[PDB]
């Protein structure tokens, strides 16, 4: 119950939901009239397909993750990809419905102003010269990381919809779920994991060395079931005992991942609290037809945030 395929009926509604909202709803998706409409809009969706995300929000499983396929996206009116960074999508969209829609069944949409220019939908594109960069708009091997760790109120859940899939073979996202890691640390890393020996800062996207977060654990609440909050790039190891702790956290990341290479259509749903996500190298063709996803955070509880979110909008800020 973790990879759902729409039958064609579902698939055939949910277009048509996702058009009207697109095409009819006033304003534009960062609006909070438009977002109001995606939530009444959610609503018309097939209950079939609700009761799975109810189920997900409810458990996500051992891989922490959801992958939804046959969802509507504009394949033959798809523009070229876009190639500039802080890439996002301003303009009301099939695509754009069916995120903001996904994200108030699961919570409500959010994002945070220093990265994307706060977007509510923001684009996931190779753009030239950013080959490096441990972000969106990179193309080198994508470490491990929860979305945005430094972060109090990081999102819950993380959606990519595939607008266009790597067309090169090469570009895959992969997640790795702590519930899969942890029966397999060694007691050593595991009493590392818990102790407030690491600290993490902004990834690049926010900006360009940012100011670190004081010291705090990887590991969070139950000890059977835990949360986690590590950035394998963006968090520094404070002790030594910290540093072989991440070295043997990666080794079990990328022993634990499930790789996925999304096509048009297909929603990837990770769950932040207990699932890292990165993404392998690949070799972009700068020619507009390259990978593009759409992505956009879901807040299961907005109100916690409201001191970041002036006039109780959808966009987090300072204090
Ligand atoms: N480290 C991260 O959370 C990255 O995915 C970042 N939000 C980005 O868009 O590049
Ligand atoms: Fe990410």
């Amino acid at each position: 119950r973790y990879d759902v395929t729409l039958d064609q009926s579902d698939a055939e509604l949910v277009e048509e939901i996702a058009w009207k909202l697109a095409t009819q709803a006033t304003g534009r998706p960062d609006d909070a009239e438009w977002v109001e409409a995606a939530r009444n809009a959610w609503h018309a969706w097939p209950a079939t397909l609700r009761r799975d995300l109810a189920g997900f929000r409810r458990d996500s499983g051992p891989d922490g993750a959801i992958v939804l396929r046959g969802l509507p996206v504009d394949s033959m009116g798809l523009p070229p990809t876009p190639r500039v960074n802080g890439s996002v999508q301003r303009e009301a969209s099939l695509g754009a419905a069916v995120l903001l829609m996904t994200a108030c069944g699961l919570g409500d949409p959010g994002a945070f102003l220093p990265e994307k220019n706060g977007a509510l939908v923001q684009d996931v594109v190779p753009v030239p010269g950013m080959e490096e960069f441990q972000g969106n708009a990179g193309s080198t091997l994508l470490t491990f990381h929860n979305e945005n760790a430094f972060h109090e109120h990081r999102p819950d859940f993380v959606m990519l919809l595939c607008l266009r899939a790597d067309p090169t073979g090469r570009a895959g996202l992969r997640t790795a779920c702590v519930r899969r890691v942890l029966p397999l640390l060694s007691d050593s890393t595991v009493d590392a994991l818990w102790a407030p020996e690491f600290r993490t800062a902004p990834p690049p996207s926010f900006q360009l060395s940012g100011p670190e977060e004081a010291p705090a654990p990887v590991l969070l609440g139950d000890r059977s079931d835990p949360d986690l909050r590590v950035d394998l790039a963006a968090t520094e190891p404070v002790t030594e005992r910290a540093a072989e702790a991440l070295r043997e956290l990666q080794a079990h990341f990328d022993a634990t991942a499930v790789t996925h290479r999304l096509l048009p259509g297909e929603l990837a749903i990770v769950d932040n609290r207990v699932t890292v996500h990165g993404r392998t190298e690949f070799t972009p063709r700068y020619d507009g037809t390259d990978r593009w996803l759409q992505r956009t955070f879901v807040l299961t509880d907005l109100r916690r945030s409201r001191a970041m979110r002036p006039a109780d909008g959808y966009v987090l800020g300072a204090a």
